[PDB]
């Protein structure tokens, strides 16, 4: 059942991927209008940079985020693929996993 197996978790790192570009994608449009927005009106440059770096920090937290997940789903297909016997596995959530 390799095959199959490999090629369902291809799909769930695709799905958590697309995810993550989405969602990058959106803030990314949302802090260009934000941006825009503080311009329209009386824009100090350093209060537009500040607007900037938190969306530019948020964006970090996001891509992060999707890494931690997709880092947590390669750890459990390189487990099972070399599971074997006298292993230890020390974390809860990776075992029931």
């Amino acid at each position: 059942e390799l095959s199959t197996l490999e090629a369902e978790m291809a799909v769930e790192r695709k799905a958590v991927e697309d995810q993550r570009d989405g969602e990058l994608e959106a803030r990314a449009q949302k802090l260009e209008a934000d941006l825009a927005e503080l311009e329209a009106e009386g824009a100090k440059a350093d209060a537009r940079r500040k607007v900037r770096d938190g969306g530019e920090r948020e964006m970090r937290q996001i891509r992060d985020r999707a890494q931690r997940e997709l880092d947590r789903l390669e750890d459990i297909w390189s487990t099972f693929t070399k599971l074997a016997p006298k292993q230890l596995i020390v974390d809860e959530n990776l075992y029931r996993e």
